[PDB]
């Protein structure tokens, strides 16, 4: 199975017992079960940001999303990559919807990796516009790039779910390495007639080989196949 590190954005109604009640942003260490949670204050018809970071010396994985205008919301979750990762994975943004007239646009991405065993190895890439044929991404299930240049990841006009991955593959960490570190960044806009959609959108880094598992709509985020 696939090994997965996420930050989702999550608005399903959350069922088991010691879920948030409320929307959320999470961190998630290899299950649909976040380890950290805070509230996330869900705008629809506005832009959004979320930014991540690491380091391999700090082992603090911490994120934060906000809006114009708006106060912020962070997670923080203390943990060592190097033992959940493998050495080379991929990164990619995933969502879903459900019962609800819903878009997942995004506008920008942007990422950094640092790896150092001589100045350090690295990796930098920046979408600020997406064109129609983007040879540098793969795109799975239902996500496309529209005639705007923007990454549309789930279908536009129910019950939708894709996702864009870097075609490159990362290298996060080696044996005779120093430190290691990461940076990402995007800006997302959920149109919606509703005000609360039950909606998710995630940044996720996992093994080179993945894609969407089986029956893993809805709340899974296409990141999992089960909720254990
Ligand atoms: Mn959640």
């Amino acid at each position: 199975a696939d090994t997965i590190v996420a930050v989702e954005l999550d608005s399903y109604p959350n069922t088991d017992i010691g879920d948030p009640n409320y929307p959320h942003i999470g961190i998630d260490i290899k299950s649909i079960r976040s380890k950290s949670t805070a509230r996330w204050n869900m705008q629809t018809g506005k832009v959004g940001t979320v930014h991540i970071s690491y380091n391999s010396v700090a082992k603090r994985l911490s994120a934060v999303v906000s809006y114009s205008g708006s106060s912020s919301t962070t997670v923080s979750y203390d943990v060592d990559l190097n033992n959940v990762l493998p050495e080379w994975v991929k990164v990619g943004l995933s969502a879903t919807t459900g019962l609800y007239k819903e878009t997942n646009t995004i506008l920008s991405w942007s990422f950094t990796s640092k790896l150092k065993t001589a100045d350090a190895n690295s990796l930098h890439f920046s979408f600020n516009k997406f064109s129609q044929n983007p040879k540098d991404l793969i795109l799975q299930g239902d996500a496309f790039t529209d005639s705007d240049g923007n990454l549309q990841l789930t279908k536009v006009s129910g019950n939708s779910v894709g996702r864009a991955l870097f075609y490159a593959p990362v290298h996060i960490w080696e044996k005779s390495a120093v430190v290691a570190s990461f940076d990402a960044t995007f800006t997302f806009l959920i149109k919606s007639p509703d005000r609360e959609p039950a909606d998710g959108i995630t940044f996720f880094i996992a093994n080179t080989d993945t894609s969407i598992p089986s029956g893993s709509g809805g709340r899974l985020l296409g990141l999992f196949p089960d909720a254990n």
